[PDB]
């Protein structure tokens, strides 16, 4: 079809294995939406891609050879992702993860999550969206024991895909605890599943009688880790009113008393302000503001941090998360050393995506979820 020529710096990462086409590496680009080859300037063959607009790229490699995108290509390539994931699929201690992972899994554009006995597509770009057809057809071929599906647009965001449908809201199990979710109601779902090993460290002790403050709690799911690990107390706050009949399903899946623990409905600056105001101090603050114009984390991360520690106990924690594709490791770090000062602290962690949200090694921005763990 298009023969794309491409510049030396699109060239050097596509030999390095780097997938995802960025729109600053291909300037001037009158194509989109269909699948291209993509040639180096001395006519070289570089690979089979496809353009569309997602965020900050134009596109993605499909692969390095000259190949169609049919349903026999999607089925190899999901049975590439089922293949690496046979230990998730076997423990039944998490019943929901990520199945596929864009450029993870060597196809960007598209995830799919597992909810219990039902799954969830999500489209990024109108692309894949347009042959959505071939690629369910060939996931159902290499997953056919699933229930039913839902898929999510990225680009109505949610309908019903395939198969039976599922409850409003019901539950799963991570770490073999208890969350409520949701795969029909918006964009999101009750919980993000990438933060799995990070309330795993919760759940494990690390707040163990400490009380915590859980800082854009969205559905707290945090907080109900946190309770389940032993913490003395904790309060979740979030803008919306939505959170709190979502928070307390997690806490009664989980038959928790909830006496230490409190759900508020408020800005977060305002209750920085309410706390100081209070003298309210926690030893612990998880700060994980949405990645969704919500909250400015490249801009305005360094102000949570300040004002967290105003409010944080002697000896406390800052569990501080972002899922800004946007910001690098070092940008976060930057922030957070800003909102710090002077005040003396300490790294105790860095922890970003798990196995099943697959990064591709070959690029290390598809790594966006980064959660730092500091002592004072």
């Amino acid at each position: 079809m298009i023969k794309l020529m491409v510049g030396s710096f699109a060239e050097k990462k596509l030999k390095r294995g780097v997938q995802l086409l960025s729109s600053r590496d291909y300037p001037n680009l009158n194509l989109d939406n269909q699948v291209v080859q993509l040639y180096s300037d001395a006519d070289i063959f570089l690979g089979t891609a496809y353009l569309s607009k997602q965020n900050k790229g134009v596109g993605w490699l499909i692969s390095p050879k000259k190949v169609s995108l049919n349903v026999t290509y999607f089925i190899k390539l999901f049975q590439w992702s089922k293949d690496k994931r046979k230990n998730f699929a076997h423990s039944k201690l998490t019943t929901a993860y990520r199945l596929f992972n864009q450029d993870g899994d060597s196809f960007g554009g598209v995830t799919i999550d597992c909810y219990g006995d039902f799954v969830l597509f999500s489209w990024y770009n109108s692309f894949v969206y347009q042959i959505r057809d071939e690629i369910v057809a060939a996931f159902r071929q290499v997953y056919p024991n699933f229930l039913g599906a839902y898929e999510k647009i990225r680009f109505n965001v949610s309908a019903h895909l395939y198969g039976q449908e599922a409850p409003e809201q019901f539950l799963i199990l991570e770490n073999g605890i208890s969350y409520n979710v949701f795969l029909n109601d918006g964009l999101m779902t009750g919980i993000f599943l990438d933060q799995r090993q990070v309330r795993n460290e919760l759940i494990n002790g690390s707040a163990a009688g400490k009380t915590v403050l859980n800082l854009f709690s969205y559905t707290a799911a945090f907080s109900v880790a946190a309770a389940m690990g032993g913490a003395m107390a904790t309060t979740s706050v979030d803008l919306a009113k939505r959170s709190r009949a979502l928070s307390l399903a997690h806490f009664e899946a989980n038959h928790l008393d909830m006496a230490n623990h409190q759900l508020v409905v408020m800005d977060v600056f305002d209750y920085f302000k309410y706390a100081r105001r209070h003298h309210l101090t926690y030893d612990i603050i998880i700060i994980d503001p949405p990645s969704f114009e919500v909250f400015s984390v490249s801009k305005d991360y360094h102000k949570l941090i300040r004002q967290g520690l105003e409010i944080l106990s002697e000896n406390g924690l800052i569990i501080a998360s972002t899922n800004a594709a946007n910001m690098t490791v070092s940008q976060f770090k930057k922030q957070i050393e800003k909102g710090f000062g002077k005040q003396k602290h300490t790294y105790l962690d860095l922890q970003q995506l798990p196995s099943d949200f697959a990064v591709n090694v070959q690029d290390e921005s598809s790594n966006y979820l980064k959660v730092f763990t500091i002592k004072v």
